[PDB]
DNA sequence: CCC
DNA sequence: CCCC
RNA sequence: AAAA
């Protein structure tokens, strides 16, 4: 068994784990790094792959000068030595398809999820948790958190379920359309100004007052008179410590309020009403269904990824998902506006083709209606050979039965 | 007679075979371009409108031979396929170039090509530009030879409707007339004079929080006027006090009917001000400073540079592209550049916040490979220091093969130089 | 890294 | 139209 | 893994 080292690991990792056992001897073609002649070595991902593989004694590592010159190639080729050539540049393909001629070869269809031999479906065959998926793609450091450890279940304790339950009852009822207009309108108007608004008691308290310039019109009034019962019910499901509502008004912090107490109070509340609430209530409407179909949380599915490359900054992914050896990253945000959820939108595009190889997919789940999604969606599109989709755009109509949504798009 | 053939694989990136096609026309008599065809059973998309493209784009007219192709992932679909439309014409000289289309593909039309046939395979290096002949053993540089306009190259990525401005086009020469040179001489002065970072602090404060926050409220006079009663704290007083004397110098640049100091103070409207007067006032003046400014700066400190080097403005460079793909939403790039075959979009932001450029460069990524191909260059420019900028870098780097940089960004400390940055970063 |  |  |  042989195989060509791309900058691509994915194919070779799942080719590799199928065609070892009926194999001894391995051999990993991988290119040298030449600043000159601006190629770089693909010996890092070969390493992984010697190691995810675990093929110490058995592995051969061949480099090649030049990857994209014949003649430099087949003279690497002399000195030193069942071909998959799924991987590597078109001369690398073709310059060792015919030198070790002078056999059976192999290519894994990243369209069909079939090994074709010169067939054999492996989408329900070859399984990649997420360490081994973000390793290969160089990636370390790597945490997320469970259904249990989620971090606002720490944060408003004896009151998330509540909380959580109150909100999924809402957008089960058809109220998500409802709660996002609230949420702009009069809810960051209040609690969304300037940077550390909610820690400075004075910030906070001088932006009350510029608010109260307006009087019936006041941002403040709307929120008091005019809120819906679902969203004061919402509101009222949070400790009184970290309630947004004085009774059944704003409240106002006198002056003696301490920053630490205000931020105390409001900090953590502002945060998951303004959109981190989005992604538990997905996340958990995902889990109810992934369980059945195998799916182990914690190596196929998770939420809030994180990982670094070395000496790197780290990237955030509120949901991650593997179907077979596909990697579907999920982005979600409450906003229904054109400008955020396309930036958004090339984000998790980018950010699924790092961590999980060009034949990611790509979710994002915004507050748009449906003539938006579809918009964006053609916007950002990008061919890559294939009928199915990478990136998928879904809107605030979806948010009632988004978790079969997201079970009918990603199987 | 002596009929010649090229052979191409068509994938799903054209510009490749655009090159190598504009590079060998004149050496070959026929041209045979193999796609793929559209199946959804085996989730196979058709390359077809590719390879019409690059028919259209290199006038092969009837020289030009389509032979699809059903499963480009099926060694003995492939076979059966080429047996029955490749054309047997009796050739003397059989030219594949092997660069695009799946390893499948190119795997089985080079063998048979191989043996049915003078014979001989290329193949085009994207990472040092250069096209490798495998038994010539020559490897001809096409990065100066063969050129490429914007047109042509979003034409063949399937995209329409494209426009552009131009130097003397500009819009903001149009809305500012007989002052906009003044004007941009200033601000051109402060920049090259290291006062990017003073100026971009001063726009964030006191200057956004003057005149940015509510919608219309520099059309309205009600709006503005209670958002100056909201307002010893306040950024007014940041603004009639601790204004530095080059934003007073390029602030005094602009007409006096369209400025937004009335005399070393800011200028508040009376209750006789219409809205459509403080409008024509400030309207122009704020968009330019909050960051229009910085696409003209940009493009003015590298159009010399670029005519010095014989490319042509409208073609080669331009400002403001915008263009679509059919019946689908219009994309905007504050820059364009074109080195060769290779595209070099350039997004601009004055912001300094590191979750904007972030995005900023996210969408520069997905655009340039959209409407350039899987080798074209993004650049970012922010007015981000540069641990932030290098941090971004790093951030969003995508292995592709290659030691040189394809997402590039700069800071504020390379203003007063950015047109050399560009220059060493694009030609090299 | 919510918006 | 997408300046921040 | 359809200019690595
Ligand atoms: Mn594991
Ligand atoms: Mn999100
Ligand atoms: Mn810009």
């Amino acid at each position: 068994l042989v195989l060509i080292v791309g900058t691509n690991p994915l194919p070779n990792y799942v080719v590799g784990s199928h065609l070892k056992e009926k194999y001894d001897k391995f051999v990993l073609i991988y290119s040298e790094k030449n600043d000159k002649i601006n190629q770089n070595s693909t010996y890092d991902y070969a390493k992984k792959l010697k190691e995810h593989l675990n093929l110490n004694d058995k592995c051969i590592f061949l480099p090649l000068s030049d990857v994209s010159n014949s003649e430099k190639i087949i003279n690497d080729l002399r000195e030193k030595f069942h071909l998959n050539y799924t991987g590597g540049t078109k001369t690398m393909v073709v310059h060792i398809y015919n030198f070790l001629k002078e056999f059976e070869g192999s290519y894994l269809d990243a369209r069909d999820y079939k090994l074709v031999y010169d067939a054999i479906s492996l989408k329900d065959t070859i399984k990649i948790d997420i360490n081994t998926l973000l390793s290969i793609h160089l990636y370390e450091d790597i945490h997320f958190e469970f259904y249990d450890t989620y971090s606002y279940k720490q944060k408003f304790v004896d009151s998330f379920d509540k909380i959580s339950q109150e909100i999924e009852k809402a957008i089960k009822d058809d109220k998500g359309e409802d709660f996002v207009k609230w949420l702009e309108d009069p809810f960051r108007k209040i609690f969304k100004g300037e940077n550390k608004l909610l820690e400075k008691t004075a910030k906070f308290k001088k932006h009350i007052e510029k608010l109260l310039k307006d009087n019936d019109s006041s941002p403040i009034v709307k929120f008091n008179e005019k809120t819906p019962q679902f969203i004061w019910d919402i509101l009222n499901a949070f400790p009184e410590g970290k309630k947004l509502n004085d009774g059944q008004k704003l409240w106002i912090p006198d002056d003696k309020i301490t920053n630490d107490n205000l931020s105390s109070r409001v900090k953590d509340t502002v945060e998951f009403l303004n959109g981190k609430w989005f992604e538990w209530y997905v996340y958990s409407q995902i889990k109810s269904e992934l369980l059945d179909r195998k799916l182990k949380e914690g190596e196929h599915f998770g939420i809030s990824l994180k990982a670094q490359k070395k000496d790197s900054p780290y990237f955030a992914l509120d949901i991650f998902l593997i179907n077979g050896y596909q990697l579907i990253g999920i982005s979600l945000t409450t906003s229904s506006t054109r400008e955020l959820c396309k930036l958004k939108g090339f984000e998790v595009i980018h950010r699924v083709r790092q961590i999980g190889g060009d034949e990611s997919k790509a979710i994002l789940i915004t507050g748009m209606d449906k003539s938006k999604t579809e918009d964006l969606q053609k916007d950002l599109a990008y061919e890559t050979g294939s009928t199915q989709k990478r990136f998928v755009v879904f809107g605030i109509d979806d948010w009632a039965d988004i978790g079969s949504k997201i079970c009918e798009e990603v199987f």
